[PDB]
DNA sequence: CGATCACG
DNA sequence: GGTACGTGATCG
């Protein structure tokens, strides 16, 4: 038995076959299944209703659909043993053409295990996980550079450049000859999709890496092979990428490999106001690398002067897309492991939804009945479920960050703090929480809470083996796997406040807030008594300095600081010295900015770096953060507000600094709210203009009465003469939004942002 | 106001 | 194979 790297399914004759897509001894192996039945449970009133429930029929695919076999199972649901029967179906598309008639049912309490994808449901009850071993995948990063122009519909414009790499070295195909040794010159577009094609399966790479390959490298590959009339049997068994709906935006699978798109990783993995590849490299790396943008590679193509440059690009977009590939992947691959579930999932896939499949696993592990996903009613009533500090003004130096995440997990294990054993009826023995007063069953150990103990049991175990290892491969391996764990477990606390979440507890999250609390204190005034000034804390950690001291000095005392706590505070209650920094200002909870002794500004809910704000706001916004963080002078930045507003107001600001962008993401006739971009794209369709979903309406607000809607115009259509941009809705809804939350720390309103 | 829409 | 989330802007 070698590496699981995935698994799906397949109908044969109208029968499901699961495929288990493995790695062993280097050589791609795919196993068969076609003995697992999918099936639901039915909790019934009573035992004689099954008679009736058995003979429910549905209809799918022109054919009727019933339940093959009942089957009475004994399980444990809250903490109490249960009695249900397993329904029985013949092919997993069965299961949503039935659910809702069995629910239905008089005699039917409730159904359970209704909406687990059939592959996730044979990977748990079969007791598989993928990517165990030490088995060693094969790579290959793969990047298009398409030719585009104004607010084009998608695919409009052809793909003029691929480029792939891996360890032989980072190549480009292209169809316009450029003379560089790592270019491959076709004759046309067509022959470049084609020679990737060929470039895949002779590679025959067991993960391909991109950067947002899910939503433009393989659409536009898949949209331009259409127009083509080429296919694209990139899978194993040479069938196309397939697009799956994720959202409103796109997920691509290619079968018998894993397609690690990057984007949804290092969006998760790391902080940054943009997630350009330029931006993530460096961040990464500390290596600075080049853009080329569109408007450029336009130019040089339909020019054919200055494409060496725009190859050179190409080349290191797949160049650094391995690198980050390899960088990124072996943590993927750990967390896949630890929750049983396929990279392709999990590494698309939030902490929350990563703790859920955890819990399914070990649901079937333990024969608990897991709970279901609630309702829209359900899921809307948590979200406006209330739950039982204010930050230090002005601008700060020699900031010290402490995290408390490490301090949680062993809350709610030694609290027993679960939805199974919150207020339990004839209990014998209870821990109240402080403040909000749950009381938690300590008679028999939570579900939760017993995971976790394990997790952290494992975690120390691993972390024992590093100790006492000698081998340089198996200690970075272990690595990865305390990480993993360290990651899965500090996502409880949160998750239990998920409003999506099956074992969701609104009371477990407070209790687990008020027992924290304690602890935040005794830091708090531990910090205090040192000389520390507290600037912020939330729930996740706090930021201190001591005002007026040396750098060094807050430093060397922080790092004694978080030893002495450690060791006062018992079993694995810990504290985390995050970093430091030499500026920093805090606005409200998950809202402040800082820089650090490198130069590099840090920031959390504040920036505005997207395509639906102007340029202006934008500019302005950085330019503010600069002078606050980087020349420490609020005065330069209040003055920064009230020039640009100014300029906004005679008329002095360039149209191109105004241009609006907002996607069109249904037919026009769709639409029940018309927003500007949407009252701009009616017009063009009015023109002729082909509005397709994926078109970006370029516009600018135009001065006069009513709501924007009615004042925008498309940007091809601005005339610098004719028109007259609205000064005040730039200065009130574009600039002041983007930096009276900023200022504000600072005791300023919208008001004295201008003359 | 509540509903609708889009960003990454 | 169910088809994201949190958050702010703008419409109706
Ligand atoms: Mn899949
Ligand atoms: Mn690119």
């Amino acid at each position: 038995a070698g590496m699981i790297i995935d698994a799906d399914y397949i109908t044969e004759d109208g029968k499901p076959i699961i495929r288990i897509f493995k790695k062993e001894k280097g050589e791609f192996k795919v196993e068969y299944d076609r003995t697992f039945r999918p099936y639901i449970y039915a909790l019934l009133k009573d035992d004689s209703a099954i008679d009736e429930v058995k003979k429910i029929t549905a209809e799918r695919h022109g054919k009727i659909v019933r339940i093959t076999e009942v089957e009475k199972v004994q399980k444990k649901f809250l903490g109490r043993p249960i009695e249900v029967w397993k329904l029985y179906l013949e092919h997993p598309q069965d299961v949503p053409a039935i659910r809702e008639k069995i629910r239905e049912h008089p005699a039917v309490v409730d159904i359970f295990e209704y909406d687990i994808p059939f592959a996730k449901r044979y990977l748990i009850d079969k007791g598989l996980t993928p990517m165990e071993g030490n088995e060693e995948l094969t790579f290959l990063a793969v990047d298009i550079e398409t030719l585009y122009h104004e607010g084009e519909e998608f695919g409009k414009g052809p793909i003029i450049m691929i480029s792939y790499a891996d360890e032989e070295g980072a190549k480009v195909i292209t169809w316009k000859s450029i003379d560089l040794p790592y270019v491959e010159v076709v004759s046309s577009e067509r022959e470049m999709i084609k020679r990737l094609v060929k470039v895949i399966r002779e590679k025959d790479p067991d993960v391909i890496i991109t950067y947002n390959g899910d939503n433009f490298a393989f659409p536009y590959l898949l949209k331009r092979a259409e127009k083509l009339g080429i296919k694209l049997p990139l899978g194993r068994d040479n069938s196309e990428p397939k697009m799956q709906r994720m959202g409103d935006s796109l997920a691509v699978e290619i079968k018998g490999r894993i397609h690690f798109d990057l984007f949804p990783v290092i969006r998760r993995t790391i902080n940054l106001p943009t997630y350009t590849l330029e931006a993530v490299y460096e961040a990464i790396f500390g290596k600075s690398k080049e853009k080329v943008y569109a408007h450029e590679i336009a130019e040089a193509w339909e020019t054919g002067k200055g494409l060496e440059r725009v190859a050179k690009y190409s080349m290191e977009d797949a160049k650094v897309t391995f690198e980050l590939g390899k960088e990124f992947f072996p943590m993927e691959a750990q967390l896949a492991r630890l929750v049983g579930q396929p990279v392709w999932d999990v590494s698309r896939s939030s902490t929350g939804n990563l703790v859920e499949w955890f819990l399914l696993r070990k649901a079937y592990e333990r024969n608990e009945l897991a709970p279901n996903k609630p309702d829209e009613r359900e899921y809307e009533r948590r979200l406006r479920e209330s739950y039982e500090k204010e930050p230090e003004k002005g601008l700060w130096e020699g900031i010290v960050s402490l995290d408390f995440r490490s301090l949680y997990p062993s809350i709610i294990i030694t609290h027993n703090v679960s939805p199974d054993t919150l207020n339990r009826e004839n209990c014998k023995e209870y821990d109240v929480a402080p403040q909000v007063g749950h009381r938690f069953c300590k008679d028999f150990p939570g579900f939760i809470p017993s995971l976790l103990g394990n997790l952290l049991e494992e975690r120390q175990k691993i972390k024992k083996r590093m100790k006492e290892s000698k081998d340089p491969v198996e200690k970075k391996l272990l690595d990865y796997r305390q990480r993993a764990i360290k990651i899965l477990a500090n996502s409880y606390y949160g998750y239990y406040g998920y409003a999506k979440a099956r074992w969701y507890c609104k009371e477990c999250a407070e209790s687990v807030t008020a027992w924290g609390r304690q602890y935040i204190d005794l830091v708090r005034r531990e910090l205090e008594s040192r000389g520390f000034k507290v600037l912020y804390i939330d729930t996740d950690g706090l930021y201190a300095t001591i005002p007026g001291a040396k750098h060094e000095e807050i430093k060397e005392k922080a790092l004694k600081f978080v030893e002495y706590i450690n060791s006062k505070l018992p079993g694995l209650l810990e504290l985390e010295y995050e970093g430091f920094y030499a500026r920093g200002f805090f606005v409200t909870k998950k809202k402040y900015a800082l820089i650090d002794e490198e130069g590099k500004i840090v920031t959390r809910g504040l920036e505005i770096v997207r395509r639906d704000w102007s340029e202006i706001a934008k500019e302005t916004q950085a330019k503010v953060l600069e002078a606050i963080l980087k020349h420490g002078n609020v005065d330069e930045a209040v003055k920064i507000v009230k020039e640009v507003t100014e300029k906004l107001s005679k008329y002095e600001i360039p149209p191109e600094k105004l241009v609006i962008y907002e996607q069109i993401t249904r037919p026009l006739s769709e639409y029940k709210a018309i927003g500007p971009h949407v009252a701009v794209a009616k017009r063009l369709a009015a023109k002729g203009v082909k509005v397709k979903p994926g078109m970006v309406i370029g516009y600018i607000v135009l001065r006069g009465d009513g709501p924007i809607s009615k004042r925008a115009i498309a940007i091809e259509e601005f005339d610098p003469k004719k028109h007259k941009y609205d000064a005040e809705y730039y200065i009130e809804n574009q600039v002041l939004p983007a930096v009276e939350r900023i200022l504000r720390a600072f005791g300023y309103r919208k008001e004295d942002l201008k003359y």
